[PDB]
């Protein structure tokens, strides 16, 4: 076990914000923070680290700050230097998270351990993601995707990041469960998993048609499996929730999903399988279009349809989607 | 990636032998070269090293010399000290599957690249084994039984020892498979996975029962599923080869499965959960009862039937468990 050094804590305890961002609103800005802080991987982990420390969830179920901070540079060890899919965006996602929960008023719906425990699992959710997605593994006969199907688990990435979380967790400095009753250390980790198993994109079209019978039939907040289902749900839209961010900032995002898109097909087309018009660089895809399509086909749908029927709390995110499909129409219409 | 030191790689190589050992042979004894080694860890190395080499198949298959000998010793790297799960159990299924490949005849049944793989397979199979069986992960919500029970897949030690057995390989320096063609590649990780899942006895009587068809139908040499049963059996045999092994030696390799279940029912005592008799130490169990159990209702019938219905040429090892459970008998009857 490689242990988290004092220079390596330092390095983000440093970090001054002068109180110049708002941790908990809708509208913070992670692009901003990454460009105007030398050091922003270390920024972002102050982002984190703020964040969770101050909502009072760490000291209430006694995990120590330090534990905090080490559980925070462990996974963020563990995150490559793709173009989507590293630090930043499990950052954004705790953070957009914490806004649904609080600002959003879904927190209203669950226990205060179980808030925290999606936070957590925010941060761990894409542990060692290599810029390629599940379909990737299975069309390239990769090792993880041969032990994938020969185990019977099409969820390739997503057991693997539940893996590398149980192994971040095992180590007591990083343990941010630490402070937990054996039964609720055992009820943490299975919601934990639940929820990055949930992430997997393939059972999207399930997943939303199971929330909707739940808002339709009535959630009962006692029942633990409503609760499990309202935790799955909230940390997929966090996952789809780029579209829903200001305008600007949602296109940096998906200039950043494009690229690490391209490069797999860069990939694909050396090994000779399938390439999906949207990961090939060649076929000069319209950016426009693509969040167009990807706004009515999945995240706006999904929103529209979350925050319709429970999460009334989250209408702003609507509104923002709606706005921001607007602007890209615009765009269109304007080329 | 920790990299393999060239006096790691110096001290196995220095090792002499002499001519006092024939690894090729079924009377070939491990506990032997442990004892008077004074590098037991070492020597063991040395014993795959030179059994591997001299075969001709890693050469075969492209495989150079120094990424054999990495290959080995990043698999003792993972390799805990446990009282049996350790490197040297790996070693002895390694040199058992040898036998039975070449003493034995089973390799005329296989491909040649089929019997290279699955003699590697042998060193990955048991990575990191913890010294507890897969019903201690569940019995005590350890986050490993959790996932397991979230994953779908029952075989939570097999599914680790695999996810590290890519791991090594991974490493250009430890590639054994680095000689393969792309093709030849897939097909031998799908190989060493579905050797590795085998041995997951929870699967016993249904593995033996697909044997047993493959005889009933009629084995086909230009099947590649019925080799890959077979590869799957080879495995599982050399696994629990402990019983058909000359007894005094037999009789040490009890001592330390014995151990070893021993410290799981301690632990599990320890944590408040059922201790089944075989793994309490407190009961004083006879060592022989506990073979001739094994025996007569798991690896007996196992030997029997597969010596019977294919592998003719392994007469021996059904000769020896039936004189190793007399004299466990006679052991018995003198007390
Ligand atoms: C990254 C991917 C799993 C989800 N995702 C996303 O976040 N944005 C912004 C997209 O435009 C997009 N298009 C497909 N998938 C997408
Ligand atoms: C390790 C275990 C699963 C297999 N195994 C074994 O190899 N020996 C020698 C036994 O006596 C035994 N008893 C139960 N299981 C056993
Ligand atoms: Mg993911
Ligand atoms: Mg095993
Ligand atoms: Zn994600
Ligand atoms: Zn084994």
């Amino acid at each position: 076990v490689i242990a988290v050094t004092p220079e390596e804590r330092e390095a983000v305890m440093s970090i001054d914000f002068g109180g110049a961002y708002d941790f908990t609103s809708p509208g913070f800005n992670l692009f901003e923070v990454r460009e105007k802080y030398s050091e922003p991987m270390d920024a972002a982990a102050g982002v984190v680290y703020n964040l969770l420390w101050n909502s009072g969830l760490p000291e209430k179920f006694g995990c120590r700050e330090q534990t905090l901070l080490n559980f925070i540079l462990q996974c963020r060890r563990r995150y490559r230097r793709v173009p989507y899919h590293n630090f930043y965006h499990v950052v954004d996602v705790c953070q957009t998270l914490h806004t649904y929960l609080y600002t959003g008023k879904a927190s209203e719906l669950l226990t205060e351990l179980e808030c925290y425990v999606l936070l957590v699992t925010a941060l761990v959710h894409d542990l060692d993601h290599m810029g390629v997605n599940n379909s990737f593994y299975l069309k390239t006969d990769s090792p993880l995707g041969i032990l994938s199907s020969a185990s019977g688990n099409n969820s390739v990435l997503e057991v693997h990041h539940c893996s590398l979380a149980i192994e971040i967790l095992s180590d007591p400095a990083a343990d941010v469960f630490e402070g937990l009753s054996g039964q609720d250390v055992a009820y943490a980790y299975r919601a934990l998993i639940d929820c990055v198993l949930a992430t997997d994109m393939a059972k999207h079209a399930d997943a939303l048609s199971r929330f909707t019978e739940l808002a339709t039939s009535g959630f009962e907040k006692d029942n633990d499996t409503h609760r499990r289902l309202v935790m799955e749900t909230l940390i997929k839209a966090g996952d789809v929730s780029n579209v829903t961010k200001p305008f600007e900032t949602s296109r940096m995002w998906a200039m950043a999903v494009t690229e690490e898109f391209y490069r797999q097909g860069d990939m694909e087309k050396e090994k000779g399988v399938e390439v999906l018009p949207m990961f090939d660089r060649s076929k000069n895809n319209e950016l426009a279009r693509g969040q167009i399509g990807f706004i009515d086909f999945v995240a706006g749908k999904f929103f529209r349809d979350i925050v319709g029927n429970l999460f009334h709390g989250m209408q702003w995110c609507v509104d923002t989607v709606n706005s921001n499909r607007a602007k890209w129409q615009e765009i269109l219409d304007g080329r």
